[PDB]
DNA sequence: TGTCCCTTTATCTCTCT
DNA sequence: AGAGAGATAAAGGGACA
């Protein structure tokens, strides 16, 4: 017969078992570990299901789904009951760090490389922990601790780096290979294209960072001659991976773009410098005859979609979902044009489209308030955020529906509120603040962590912020979050 | 195939003023 | 707040054994 139906059968028999405890998984986890870790990694989920969540190690279901979920799964499974402890008790790290470490492809070997380096990259280099676990933390792991190991001091002391820099190379995918890049291309990018190290680093610093320095090299001379491209557009372009591919696509599509739809080479620039920006570019060079079309979408409305990672993503949804999101939803094509204009795009207007009657029948939210939350970045977790926390911060804490709009209505909206639900009651029952006050310092970007500094301020006091009263930390907290105490606290 | 590494795309979160 | 920066995830190829 075919083959894999063997496999497909031992693969249904275990997951039959692995859907109640101690594991409890749901169809939705056990395919995400069938796809990217295979069988072996569903049966080692199985064979180990007790030993990963009992005790000693005590992980979560999700975190061993994690782990599991990756080529080589099962490796990283069985390395993480062994290395857990020593990393935890040897090195002190977190048990969270360690997963987070073993959360990729190749686990074994970065936990291992871990457990090896970590010492002499602390001792020799004076790397701290954190900067350790940040190179761990990708595909290839190890291959970035030895190369760190090997190049840090020829990066530093022959090409200027700082170690904060280098690590910074280093912590991506294939950090190793941005890593030789840099090493081999920065006197030849500085020297003969005026650009400066930060602008290097800053090519080097996402995936495929190789192919991006490369491409740079190989095109920053036309693209700045025979276009009339700065160093800076370039740089910028390159500066976020698909580099390469976004570089590429623009020396071709700048002239097309221009001449044949009306563009500005600024325009180009912006639609290129993202994540995929390849991507938007094509889409945008197919969708602006059509979108811009029956007096439809304005030009600078498209522009301004494409201008997000996943712009083709955003500029495509937005094709498809308009008509439907304004007739049976109410939507203006400007409220539309305003949920598409951030990173995930995509994500957000298709659960406007699936969450705006719940919200306001079942919540009481206005559409405006659905829109306003749909529209920052992380957009689709904030919405599913307040339709879960909604009811709770209410009738829990006492908080008005505006308050945990305003909480929602930001980046990272869905890490806010679920701090809000986590430290309202020590910051107010324990510390003394009004709800009023946890809610202005969570209705900012960066409202987690400005809310966990000031707990970690006011739980275990730091005598560098003695001076200052809790309504005077609030202030700070509210006016530059975590930052701004955090540079208090250097004080 | 199982594992390890690299690149590209998309998505989400925080920073800096 | 808007631009910029900093993370995390998903999926695919090349390589090798
Ligand atoms: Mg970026
Ligand atoms: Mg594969």
């Amino acid at each position: 017969q075919w083959s894999g139906a063997r496999a497909l059968e031992a693969l249904l028999t275990v997951a039959g078992e692995l859907r109640g405890p101690p594991l409890q998984l749901d169809t939705g986890q056990l395919l995400k570990i069938a796809k990217r870790g295979g069988v072996t990694a569903v049966e080692a989920v199985h064979a180990w299901r007790n030993a990963l969540t009992g005790a000693p190690l005590n992980l979560t279901p999700e975190q061993v789904v994690a782990i599991a979920s990756h080529d080589g799964g099962k490796q990283a499974l069985e390395t993480v009951q062994r290395l857990l402890p020593v990393l935890c008790q040897a090195h002190g790290l977190t048990p969270q760090q360690v997963v987070a470490i073993a959360s990729h492809d190749g686990g074994k070997q970065a936990l291992e490389t871990v457990q090896r380096l970590l010492p002499v990259l602390c001792q020799a280099h004076g790397l701290t922990p954190e900067q350790v676990v940040a190179i761990a933390s990708h595909d290839g792991g190890k291959q970035a601790l030895e190369t760190v190991q090997a190049l840090l001091p020829v990066l530093c002391q022959a090409h200027g780096l700082t170690p904060e820099q280098v690590v910074a190379i280093a912590s991506n995918g294939g950090g190793k290979q941005a890593l030789e890049t840099v090493q081999r291309l920065l006197p030849v990018l500085c020297q003969a294209h005026g650009l400066t190290p930060q602008q290097v680093v800053a090519i080097a610093s996402n995936g495929g960072g190789k192919q991006a320095l490369e491409t740079v090299q190989r095109l920053l001379p036309v693209l700045c001659q025979a276009h009339g491209l700065t160093p800076q557009q370039v740089v910028a372009i390159a500066s976020n991976g698909g580099g390469k591919q976004a570089l590429e696509t623009v020396q071709r599509l700048l002239p097309v773009l221009c001449q044949a739809h009306g563009l500005t080479p600024q325009q180009v620039v912006a639609i290129a410098s993202n994540e995929g920006g390849k991507q938007a570019l094509e889409t945008v060079q197919r969708l602006l005859p059509v979108l811009c079309q029956a007096h439809g979408l304005t030009p600078q409305q498209v522009v301004a979609i494409a201008s997000n990672g996943g712009g083709k993503q955003a500029l495509e949804t937005v094709q498809r979902l308009l008509p439907v999101l304004c007739q049976a939803h109410g939507l203006t094509p400007q409220q539309v044009v305003a949920i598409a204009s951030h990173d995930g795009g995509k994500q957000a207007l298709e659960t406007v489209q699936r969450l705006l009657p719940v919200l306001c029948q079942a919540h009481g939210l206005t559409p405006e308030q659905v829109v306003a939350i749909a529209s920052n970045g992380g957009g689709k977790q904030a919405l599913e955020t307040v339709q879960r926390l909604l009811p709770v911060l209410c009738q829990a804490h006492g908080l008005t529906p505006e308050q945990v709009v305003a909480i929602a209505s930001h980046d990272g909206g869905k890490q806010a509120l679920e701090t809000v639900q986590r430290l309202l009651p020590v910051l107010c029952q324990a510390h003394g603040l009004t709800p009023q006050q946890v809610v202005a310092i969570a209705s900012n970007g960066g409202g987690r962590p400005a809310l966990e500094s000031i707990v970690a301020q006011l739980s275990r006091p730091d005598p560098a912020l003695a001076a200052l009263t809790n309504d005077h930390l609030v202030a700070l907290a509210c006016l530059g979050g975590r930052p701004a105490l955090d540079a208090v606290k250097k004080l």
